Formats: structure tokens, sequence, C-alpha cells
């Protein structure tokens, strides 16, 4: 109740629309705020694409070593790793790491293409029991985040439950689960988001997202000091098409829902 009042106050001050889902595995409890509303995932969808590749690799052992050509024609709007590999190849493992740890959009497109496209990533989500996630488009258009548009959205509740399954549950084989967690723990883009609202000693694997309408997102698995793990999704979007990012709102939400732990 106090947590709910604090999240509502944060949302009001922010000017936008805030979605939160915390799962606390210590007691199997949740804290939810707009957790059944849809939000544009933006780059947080890269977790599902990498997980789909990891699942495929369980029955294709050479898969992560498979080479993928990077061409000038593959470049999109944000290519921090891929732009260094034009005219060479990258492995699917390298593309997964680049997508998850640098939010590289060429890398995401290669993961999407490899598994068969956005509808295949979506079908993988369905196979896991997530009937909310939808990936409609490739990069860069999947980030438009237009209000009222259900494309490329999920809900905080669904993403938290699915991220729990992927990182702490049994969606993936042990090797593949460990690889996903290792990749997320090595993310370079999340220090101002959920991490900024947690004590410095806590260990975080997260994936951020940003897009149109000032959309600012983060999804995380969290190992608090001497506590059972948490899963936290913080999604945020704003009324103005050119609104600036608000990572501070995600940090504030993370602090609110973990205060007392
Ligand atoms: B994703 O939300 O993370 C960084 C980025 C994304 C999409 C488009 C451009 C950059
Ligand atoms: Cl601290
Ligand atoms: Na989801
Ligand atoms: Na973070």
């Amino acid at each position: 109740a106090d947590v709910q009042q604090k999240l509502a106050e944060l949302e009001r001050q922010s000017g936008g629309r805030l979605g939160v889902a915390l799962i606390n595995t210590a007691d199997n409890s949740q804290i939810l705020y707009r957790a059944d509303e849809r939000f544009a995932m933006c780059s947080t969808s890269k977790v599902m694409a990498a997980a789909a590749v990891l699942k495929k690799s369980e029955s294709e052992p050479n898969l992560l070593n498979q080479r993928v050509e990077i061409k000038k024609s593959d470049l999109v709007n944000y290519n921090p790793i891929a732009e260094k590999h034009v005219n060479g190849t990258m492995s699917l493992a390298e593309l997964s790491a680049a997508a998850l740890q640098y939010s590289d959009n060429v890398a995401m497109n290669k993961l999407i293409a490899h598994v068969g496209g956005p509808a295949s990533v979506t079908a993988f989500a369905r196979q896991l029991g997530d009937e909310t996630f939808r990936l409609d488009r490739t990069e860069p258009t999947l980030n438009t985040a237009i209000p009222g548009d259900p494309r490329d959205t999920t809900s905080p509740r669904a993403m938290a439950q699915t991220l729990r399954n992927l990182t702490l549950g049994k969606a993936l084989g042990d090797s593949q689960r460990a690889q996903l967690v290792t990749w997320m723990k090595g993310n370079t883009t999340g220090a101002a988001s959920i991490q900024a609202g947690l004590p410095a000693s806590w260990v975080v694997g997260d994936k951020t997202g940003s897009g149109g309408y000032g959309t600012t997102n983060d999804i995380a698995v969290i190992w608090p000091k001497d506590r059972a793990p948490l899963i936290l999704v913080t999604y945020f979007t704003q009324p103005q098409p050119k609104a600036e990012s608000r990572r501070d709102v995600l940090a504030s939400a993370a602090k609110i829902v973990t205060d007392g732990l």
C-alpha cells in the first residue's frame, strides 16, 4: 500500500506511464503497478531473441559458432559492435553478446533472421507459456513506441514471469541458462537504470531499452546480498514523441520496490 502510493507518486511526477513487476523469490511474492498494461519493449526484446537462439542451440551444438556475414547493407541506426565487423563475419555467440551487452541493432536483426523472423521469436515466447509478448518488427522500426500501438509490446507481469523462467527457471538447458545469465551480467548499458536504484553490493544482470516517446525500460535478474534472487521489470513511456530518456525513473522505481530488503 505504501509501495503503491510511492509508485503512483513517482508516476505522477514523471509525467508518463510507468509499469513495474517485481517477483521476490524469497517468498514467491510480487509487487505490480500497471503490470497487465502493454508497453513497447524496445531493446528489452533482445533477451527473447537471444534466448530463442540459445534454445535452438540445444539441438544444434555448432550453432553458436556459426558465422554470419556483416555487410554495409546490414547497418541500421545503432551498430556499436557490428560497425567494426563490416565485410567480415561474426559468430551467433558474438552477435548474442553484442545484442545483449551493447544493445547492437544489427546483432538483434541477425538473431531475428536466424530463427525465422519476428513471428518465430513470438512463437518461442508462446512455447514458454508467455501469451502476451509480441515481436512484430525488425530493427530499427520496432522501437517507434506509438501510444495505443500494440506492436512490439508486452506487459510487466508477463516479462517478469518469462525472465524468471529464462534466468532462474528451466526454460533453457543448464549451459544455455548460464550463458544467458553470464551475458546479462556483463551488460554495459544498464548502470543508470535498475542498478542505480539498488545498493552497490547487489549483483545485476539486466537488459535496457529505449525508443520513441521517451520510452525507457529495463528488465533485470538481481542477486541481493545474502538474499534469494529477484526479478524486476520497469517500463516507462511518455506522451511526447521526442521526449528524452528518463532512466532516473527506473532507478527510483527499483529503489521503491526493494526498500526494506
Ligand atoms: B534499444 O532500445 O537499446 C538501444 C537502442 C535500441 C533501439 C534503437 C537504438 C538504440
Ligand atoms: Cl550502496
Ligand atoms: Na513478455
Ligand atoms: Na540496471
